[PDB]
């Protein structure tokens, strides 16, 4: 239930709002928490053209926002 992507790049938890991303990580970004900004029906599947997405990195058991370009939506 939500758009889950894969970590294409590695990011370092810099801002207290972003989290730690690493190639091979799994980001569980719900569908509402993502459209909570106003995206369009279909943008949720475009982290590179989305900007930032709040997902759950199960690999690190952490939750927060991250650079969408460093991910790759792959499905639910």
């Amino acid at each position: 239930e939500g758009y889950q992507y894969r970590a294409l790049y590695d990011y370092k938890k810099e801002r207290e709002e972003d989290i730690d991303l690493h190639l091979g990580d799994i980001l569980t970004v719900n569908k509402g928490s993502l459209v909570a900004l106003g995206f369009s029906d279909g943008q949720e599947a475009r982290p590179e053209e989305i900007g930032w997405l709040n997902g759950y990195n199960e690999t690190t058991g952490e939750r927060g926002d991250f650079p969408g370009t460093y991910v790759e939506y792959i499905g639910r």
